[PDB]
């Protein structure tokens, strides 16, 4: 073989794209998927809504690969980067989902981490799992489904409830589940890291959080952790186009973004714009618990005698919903490009200052009672102004982050690269070069997630043999944008920010 | 013979010593010299006031080692130990100096540093020697000299500059300068591993690095890179007392300090106290350039078919300044026993922590819009509590930067040894031992920069056959101070302090 297929399962969308020797791709296939709100904050799936997402984007992107005259049996092996949190239920027996997926945003179970966090015991989770307590991690979303499905109580009581995140179901099902010789239930160090059961220094399940959270390791049936990078662990493709072929690569979808973006070296950083960011910081093989809530987690294990690494991780609620707020909230405009239009109209930010608090700040702000604000307005101000304040608002943060990242590792952030939505947007990166001081690579090959499982396949079967191959083979309408700022500019920029953030501290009152 | 002297020449005194083959001093003699500081940041010493102090402790020395019934022929050789970094220049032909030499905390290069730190050219350096830029290394003092002082330009262009560490300076001297039958002129590799001329991989001159700084190699006399232990090297004391006495050993003063520690495997450390600290952390025989801010230098080279040993430094500015500035500026108490006496009558820190970023925090945190800050006060705090704050404030700083060297290298902290002024204090290193949980090693012998230059003269002719031998043989108040507390209660410290110096960055506006 001598391409690297790989499945991306996103939380809209699935795509299937495959791979040469030097990361471009040569076919692709994407497709939307039903999203399921059954209440206000509420938020599911059907497992086999995903899956299918993901057999309708392999058998188009292997028609496309065919009409180059290509086969299955060039495909080397593949691999799965996929959604994070997102917690699937399953039979141990059948194989069948007991209850739609829960999907990473989901809050129903708010009252249950307000109970969990009354406990004593909480306050050491951090420090073990590299996570707090949160409506986003796999073990609260799963100890819900207990306490509130009864088809999922009865399957843990009687032992043959499994357990897996969107990784683990989809190679699970994809090795045939449980019409399978060998049947594959695993999960991948990065994927298992968010779930708050897995020590995150020992990358193996702690009975301390288990424990925890009453999840019992002898009844309910938990995937086993293995290499992000392995050529036996994950099994290979029992049917459909891409029959034998094995699956050799799996990560969470920020941890893929960060290595495709190639990003090994501490200090190396990579922000995912959509409707809001992830930001991930490579730490290097010792991993650091974050003194300004920002989450440890695992950026790749790809073993063969090579340590762990870790990563910081950051979020933005509001980047790419800021465009959105413009453009339907306001009006200003009905397309993306003219609202960058309108921003690139005026020299400047005409001194208005958007804190797009819409549910908060967070990281490393944690101002739970501001609301979105709006400052410098006067009748001088104009549409342009206000868009610039909301591209600027987007890149303020993306520092903030970045600074609590520097402080938490005391590694100088060495680089920063970008991909996804807001990044397209070139006022945007060369403001956040402008603010930040440090070049802003922007890779042209667009998928950037997906090649991060392409990588760790290709180095489980030779298509690379260290990461200094993959760094040289990938090196091998525009990508760094540079400061063009003053450095004391940009400070007196970020200090204008930080003020606006002070200021609105305390609206909500209660 | 069975003795060894050593010459310590300090940055404001020099002393000689002999020892026995236990490592105890029998004959000491100690001189205070004369340095100069013209303007403000200026920093110049006499290069004859340097060697005239080492000839009248010589002198004194033997004065009192005939005393014991011994002499000239008891002392098998001499090493040498010296201020680093501190540039000598003198003329080939004549052998006198053609300046006055430049102290190494000389601050007169900052415009030049950064003139050079802004060409993309600086980047590759400490990879190269493994130092940053700053005002203490040789090559920005020495390119000082020759661009601003006609005498040394003049020697530079006719070809007879010569350039030399204080090592170099008094090894050229005492075997005779420039009428001596076989003229020496050498430095040690841990010498040369200051100036910025060296790879430090190889311990050689690198054109690259020379390249940077303008130096041409064919026009400069540049002393030759010898090891730290060589029994024909550095020649023979040329006249006096110890004439005939060969000269055997050489080490910069922090690393000499390390090796009269033994601390010869990857892991042990030393401190040592004055007005701040210097830290040495031995790493092994692959050197190890720092994510931190650490230096990168060589522990010792003794030859002999031995891989040379490379270190990481670390540095803090207040430790002994910090009871200097309780006595003076707060007028706590005339005499640093009564300091101490205060903080011992109290049984903790109050709640006080005392962030002594005088002039900014440094390794491994850089911060430098901070200033002294000092956190907890009440009603109820007493000068006890702010005196203890003082002291731990330098040994958190110091667990700080032994964290730092243990994730750069990837060794585990084995000991702590400690030596000089406020290593005397039994609750400092009380203190210390507490807040790093290993035990620290507090020699009763005080003079531990000498015996690091016996050590290697020692080894060069046969007083010490290997290094196990010198640990063995120099295995023969207080001397050891064991953890007294919790790794809980000590993190929990920590993590006060960590948040203190979180809450003191951003002082400084403009």
């Amino acid at each position: 073989g001598s391409f690297v297929g790989s499945i991306d399962q996103g939380t809209t969308s699935s795509r299937f794209l495959i791979f040469n020797g030097e990361g471009n791709p040569v076919a692709s296939h994407q497709i939307e998927f039903e999203n399921l709100y059954p209440k206000s904050g509420w938020h599911e799936q059907d497992p086999y809504e995903l899956l299918n997402s993901v057999q309708q984007c392999i058998d188009g992107a292997m028609h496309k690969f065919a009409s180059l005259g290509y086969s299955k049996e060039n495909i080397r092996a593949i691999g799965i980067t996929n959604q994070r949190e997102t917690t699937v239920v399953w039979d141990s027996v059948t194989g069948e989902p007991l209850h739609n997926a829960i999907v990473w945003p989901d809050t129903r179970t708010s009252a249950l981490v307000r109970e969990l966090k009354a406990r004593q015991s909480a306050d050491s989770l951090l420090e073990l799992c590299g996570l707090p307590l949160s409506t986003y991690p796999s073990s609260v979303k799963l100890l819900w489904l207990i306490q509130n499905v009864d088809a999922v109580k009865q399957a843990y009581e009687e032992g043959r409830l499994a357990f897996g995140t969107v990784d683990s179901w989809l190679i699970y099902k994809l090795n045939g589940g449980a019409q399978a010789e060998r049947p594959i239930h695993v999960t991948d160090s990065t994927n298992a890291s968010r779930t708050m059961f897995m020590n995150l220094r020992t990358l193996q399940y702690d009975d301390k959080l288990l424990g925890f959270f009453g999840i019992d390791r002898n009844k309910i049936k938990l995937p086993k952790i293995v290499p992000s990078s392995d050529p036996e662990a994950f099994g290979k493709v029992a049917t459909g186009a891409l029959a034998g072929v094995p699956i050799a690569g799996c990560l969470g979808d920020q941890s893929s973004a960060l290595v495709g973006q190639c990003g090994f070296s501490p200090g190396q950083a990579k922000n995912t714009y959509g409707t809001g960011c992830f930001l991930l910081y490579n730490v290097g093989t010792e991993p650091v618990i974050s003194k300004y809530g920002l989450l440890a987690t695992v950026a790749y294990d790809f073993g063969r005698g090579r340590k762990p690494v870790y990563a910081l991780e950051g979020s933005i609620a509001v980047a790419g919903a800021g465009i959105t707020f413009l453009m339907n909230n306001l009006g200003f405009a009905p397309k993306p490009s003219e609202i960058n239009a309108l921003a690139e109209s005026v020299l400047d930010n005409g001194g208005v200052v958007f804190v797009t608090a819409f549910s908060g700040l967070f990281a490393p702000y944690w101002i739970d009672d501001a609301k979105g604000t709006l400052f410098g307005i006067t009748q001088h101000t104009t549409k342009g102004h206000i868009a610039r304040a909301t591209l600027e608002a987007t890149c303020y943060q993306t520092r903030a982050i970045l600074d609590a990242m520097e402080k938490d590792s005391g590694h100088k952030l060495e680089s920063l690269a970008v991909d996804g939505g807001l990044s397209a947007s070139d006022l945007c990166m060369q403001t956040q070069a402008d603010i930040s001081g440090i070049p802003v690579d922007r890779p042209r090959m667009r998928e950037t997630t997906a090649l991060g499982a392409a990588i760790a396949a290709g180095l489980a079967t030779g298509v690379w043999r260290e990461l200094d191959h993959v760094k040289e083979s990938i090196a091998g309408a525009r990508e760094v944008f540079y400061p063009k700022m003053d450095r004391k500019k940009a400070e007196r920029l970020f200090r204008k920010w930080e003020q606006a953030v002070e200021m609105s501290r305390g609206w909500v009152r209660e």
